[PDB]
C-alpha cells in the first residue's frame, strides 16, 4: 500500500497538472479573443478621430470650389 502512496504522489502531481493545463489551453484561446476585442476598440477610435478629420478636411474643398465657382 506504500508503495501505492508513492504512486498517488505521481498520479497527484500528474492530476494537477492536467487540470492546470487544461486552463492553460483554455487560457491562450481566451487570451487572444482577450486581446482582438481591445484591438477592435482602437480600430473604431482611431477610425471615428480619422472619419471626422477627413469630414472636415474634406468640406476644405467645398469651399474651394466655392472659389473655384466664382471665376
Amino acid at each position: 500500500e506504500e508503495d501505492r502512496d508513492n504512486a498517488l504522489i505521481q498520479q497527484w502531481r500528474v492530476e494537477d497538472t492536467e487540470m492546470r493545463l487544461r486552463r492553460e489551453t483554455l487560457k491562450q484561446k481566451k487570451l487572444q479573443d482577450l486581446y482582438k476585442y481591445e484591438e477592435e476598440n482602437e480600430k473604431k477610435l482611431i477610425e471615428a478621430k480619422m472619419l471626422e478629420t477627413e469630414i472636415l478636411k474634406e468640406q476644405q474643398m467645398r469651399d474651394i470650389e466655392r472659389e473655384r465657382k466664382l471665376r
